[PDB]
């Protein structure tokens, strides 16, 4: 039956800080009587975290910034005074994300749970001081190394945001137009006519997940199980954007296929006809300015579409960051509860 996921991967380095360095120094002062050592120890390496944080969707972040460093512990001072500890560095990941060492391939952790922590570069540890040496010492030892370590990072994706319409509205071309990357698909015997998913990044901790809904509810490879297991994460998909060929060359009339699309979302699932919807028009680029407002005022008023709309060009741009800032806004509004 049907196993198709959408896998989102980043590799990332992770470097923990080296301990500092131990001291060697001796109190001589006049009448207080002995040479006493007093070379104080390091501090510790900082740590690199990893922790699962509920209010981020994907693991786009991670293409770009891809390094991370915590701080070197200090070195030790006369007066026994021990370094300060270098400074931790924790990385942010959703919930859901599988954590694997590179290096040995093994998996270190699966963060299931928000503000979850996982361990992923051990600091270095201190130097010792000559103090520790005792029985007039003049040596002293080095802080340990950081660990450095390739992390493979592994998150199974589900829509955020879905796109209904008709063929040749331009969904996979909007899909294309927003996608920072293309996920990954596995579980699946072909590697041909997969359905459309994108990331969408919008800017820092600020992404999205958008597929195309009629791709996944019909079983076109896959069979009748893939609309299920799309139906089952339901509660992550926040809003349907239902996108309408404005003017369709195809003689067709809008009103009528806004019906038939709405008509067949309902029948599918009750669930998903509920869900927050927005019309976006498409191919405005073609008719002049103020011939597409009329156009799609009309095609709303004729729906009894009360609430606001969008108007934009998938081909050309125009539009689409003002709706992709929308349903960002929207998603950060309305966290899954
Ligand atoms: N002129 C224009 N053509 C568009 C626009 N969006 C999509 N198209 C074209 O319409 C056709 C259908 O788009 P597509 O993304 O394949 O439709 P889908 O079937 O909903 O995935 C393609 O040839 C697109 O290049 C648009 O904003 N303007
Ligand atoms: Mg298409």
């Amino acid at each position: 039956g049907s196993h198709m996921k959408f896998v989102d991967e980043a590799s990332i380095l992770v470097v923990a800080g080296d301990g500092g360095n131990g001291c060697v120094s001796f109190r001589r002062e006049k009448y207080i009587p002995k040479g006493g050592p007093d070379g104080g120890d390091g501090g510790d390496g900082g740590d690199v975290w990893m922790e699962a944080d509920e209010n981020l969707n994907t693991l786009i972040d991670y293409r770009f910034e891809k390094s991370f460093r915590a701080e070197r512990g200090q070195n030790g001072a006369s007066r026994d005074c021990t370094g300060k500890r270098g400074k931790d560095v924790t990385i942010k990941v959703p919930v859901g994300t599988r954590v694997i060492d590179q290096g040995t391939g093994e998996t270190m952790g699966d963060m299931t749970k928000h503000g979850q922590r996982l361990l992923v570069a051990k600091g270095g540890w201190h130097g010792l001081g000559n103090t520790r040496f005792k029985s007039t010492p003049r040596q002293k030892t080095n802080g340990t190394p950081g660990d450095k370590r390739e992390l493979l990072l592994e998150l199974m994706l589900l829509a955020d945001v879905g796109m209904l319409g008709m063929p040749n509205a331009g969904k996979s071309t909007f899909i294309r137009a927003v996608s920072a990357a293309k996920p990954k698909v596995a579980d699946y015997p072909f590697t041909t006519l997969v359905p459309s998913l994108g990331v969408v990044r919008m800017d820092n901790e600020k992404s999205f997940v958008v597929a195309d809904i009629p791709g996944l509810i019909e079983g076109a490879a896959e069979g009748a199980g893939l609309g299920i297991r799309f139906l089952k994460h339901l509660e992550r998909c926040r809003v349907l954007l239902h996108l309408i060929d404005i003017d369709p060359i195809d003689g067709t009339d809008p009103v009528e296929n806004a019906r038939i699309i709405i008509s067949e979302l309902e029948k599918y699932s009750q669930d998903l006809a509920t869900k927050p919807r927005w019309l976006v028009f498409n191919k405005i680029d073609l008719l002049d300015k103020v011939e597409a407002e009329e156009k799609a005022k009309a095609i709303a008023e004729a729906l009894g579409w009360e609430d606001k709309y969008y108007l934009i060009s998938a081909a050309s741009g125009l539009g689409v960051k003002d709706l992709c800032w929308d349903v960002m806004t929207f998603i950060i509004e309305n966290p899954v509860v």
